[PDB]
């Protein structure tokens, strides 16, 4: 029960999330090895995901986090690669979507770098680039990424370099202590707490 709606490039809508796309950018310490080499993306389409059933799977669950954290769901707007993105915008997040050799355990991983989910588009470490090509890089086929609404309620926080949630927490944070540039990755171990807003069609540009 998924239906796509494209937003025009003239709403606010797309503006705001074309926004948070590129200004999310980094560098990647693989030298773009995973993802690619690019500085900026040129964004093709810009869909709404709507899905009443997956939507309310997901508000059920964020008004039980919020309750057991003083009325507070957490609520983030968070990046997601994966070579599920066609399932998940159809059947919702769920434990085959996790990635069960993660840094903080069997979960499903996002990221406020943009950046970070273009290097799992094609698989784990950019898995052999694009179908087309078996090109990490590739400057030619259409990428796809999701933009969520994610629930992180009460997050455990992890300084570094499905399973269960830490007991008396609602996902984990990844705060990155060694690269100064690198923005937050968060796991969550339970699909409900999370829902496929956008999803973004885009390539990777050459840089000039
Ligand atoms: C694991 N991976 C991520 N890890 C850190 C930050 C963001 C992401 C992300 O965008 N995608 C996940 C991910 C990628 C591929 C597969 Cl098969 C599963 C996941 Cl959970
Ligand atoms: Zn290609």
């Amino acid at each position: 029960g998924t239906i796509l709606i494209d937003l025009s490039p003239d709403d606010k809508e797309f503006q705001s999330v074309e926004e948070e796309m590129q200004s999310t950018v980094r560098e990647h310490r693989d030298g773009g090895h995973a993802g690619g080499i690019f500085n900026r993306y040129n964004i093709l389409k810009i869909q709404k995901v709507c899905n009443k059933k997956l939507w309310e799977r997901y508000t059920h669950r964020r008004k039980e986090v919020s309750e057991e954290n003083h009325n507070h769901a957490n609520e983030r707007m968070l990046f997601h690669g994966s070579p599920f993105v066609n399932a998940i915008i159809h059947k919702g997040f769920d434990e085959r979507h996790a990635y069960i050799g993660g840094m903080f355990g069997a979960g499903i991983y996002f990221a406020e770098n943009s950046s970070k989910s273009n290097q799992y588009v094609y698989g784990i470490g950019g898995g052999t680039g694009c179908p087309v090509h078996k090109d990490r890089s590739c400057y030619i086929c259409h990428r796809q990424l999701l933009f969520c609404r994610v629930t992180l309620g009460k997050s455990f926080l992890q300084f570094s370099a499905m399973a269960h949630s830490p007991p008396g927490h609602h996902s984990v944070t990844g705060r990155p202590s060694v690269n100064g540039l690198a923005l937050a990755e968060y796991v969550i171990y339970r699909g409900e707490q999370a829902y496929p807003e956008y999803l973004i069609t885009y390539q990777i540009m050459r840089p000039e």
